[PDB]
């Protein structure tokens, strides 16, 4: 949730084109969610790891070491 973000895309298409394609095309993210505006258009609504936040996070399960972000650092 901060460990991800959510972002809304536009994109433009062929006709031609079915629910696969934008899934194969934004296979790279998490929980795609297409709203279709027409024939040739759709928002896709989707998550992208963060890997920096995550890294930081997960440094809070070990004792041994922490990571954290020069803003933390200074604060
Ligand atoms: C499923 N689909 C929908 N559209 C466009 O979107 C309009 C309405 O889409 P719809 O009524 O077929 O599904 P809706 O978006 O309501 O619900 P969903 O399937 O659960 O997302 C259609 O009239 C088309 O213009 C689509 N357009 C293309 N090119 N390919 C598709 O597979 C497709």
């Amino acid at each position: 949730g901060p460990l991800g973000s959510d972002h809304v895309l536009h994109v433009t298409f062929p006709k031609e084109w079915k629910t696969s394609d934008l899934y194969q095309l934004f296979s790279a993210f998490g929980n795609i969610q297409i709203s279709w505006i027409d024939d040739t258009s759709a928002f896709v609504s989707l998550s992208q790891p963060e890997q920096v936040k995550i890294a930081v996070n997960t440094s809070k399960y070990a004792e041994s070491y922490r990571i954290q972000t020069y803003a933390e650092y200074m604060g």
